[PDB]
């Protein structure tokens, strides 16, 4: 008893954002967005001054947490134990924190029944870097979005140029590249693609054919 799926996982600034809100679009599909979860969590942990250093502080917050997602209007905003947060979790900070947030062991794993539910008729997209190697180990389909550092890099620090803020490539270069270094020695939530994960390159491919590209890929199998 279970439905359909999609894994569209990779990087940050691989654009699997955009992504996904045209596999949930063109499909109607459930759009499971998962790096938000951890972005509120940390928001959580951060107003409830949690220590978000120490696991042993992060799989309570997890395990009993208020996080839930609109419906279809505008976009998509996140709500937190009672009040909306979008704009908020989408800080410059409280990602450090969701870095932190979300590289321990147990928390994952508080987070994981609580994503594992996402699943309902008709499918479920979900954006992430382990929709696959964890959470959808059964999906049939499997994505891998990923784009170089240099590129990541522009994918945001200019993203935000024109979002009223300031930033310096060199910089965010430097702290993508740690996070990869990082993501990648890892452990536990690598973000290496599903053993039977398509991997897709998106550096001078264009989103209007990343959405052609994957979507092949998804009624395909
Ligand atoms: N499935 C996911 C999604 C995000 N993350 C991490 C990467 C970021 O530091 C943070 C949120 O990522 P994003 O900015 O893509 O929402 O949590 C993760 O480890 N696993």
């Amino acid at each position: 008893a279970i439905a359909p799926v999609i894994t569209i996982d990779g990087p940050s600034g691989a654009g699997k954002g955009t992504l996904c809100k045209a596999m949930a679009e063109a499909l109607q599909w459930h759009l499971l967005d998962s790096g938000a979860i951890y972005r509120v969590l940390a928001l959580a942990a951060l107003h409830h001054h949690v220590d978000v250093a120490s696991e042993d502080a992060l799989v309570p917050l997890a395990s009993h947490l208020d996080v839930r997602f609109v419906s279809t209007n505008g976009n998509l905003e996140v709500i937190l134990e009672g009040e909306d947060v979008s704009g908020e979790i989408r800080t410059q900070e409280v990602a450090n924190a969701a870095s932190q947030v979300a590289a321990f062991p147990r928390v994952r794993e508080a987070l994981l029944r609580r994503q594992r539910a996402f699943r309902e008729l008709p499918g479920l997209i979900a954006d992430g870097r382990d929709m696959g190697t964890v959470v959808f180990p059964d999906a049939p389909v499997k994505i891998f979005l990923d784009a170089s550092s240099e590129e990541r890099a522009h994918r945001r620090m200019l993203q935000l140029q024109e979002k009223g803020f300031s930033v310096n490539f060199e910089r965010l270069l430097a702290e993508i590249k740690e996070r990869d270094d990082r993501d990648r020695n890892m452990a536990v939530a690598p973000l290496v693609p599903a053993a039977d994960a398509l991997v897709l390159d998106s550096t001078t491919l264009s989103i209007e054919q990343v959405i052609e590209k994957a979507l092949q890929y998804a009624r395909q199998k």
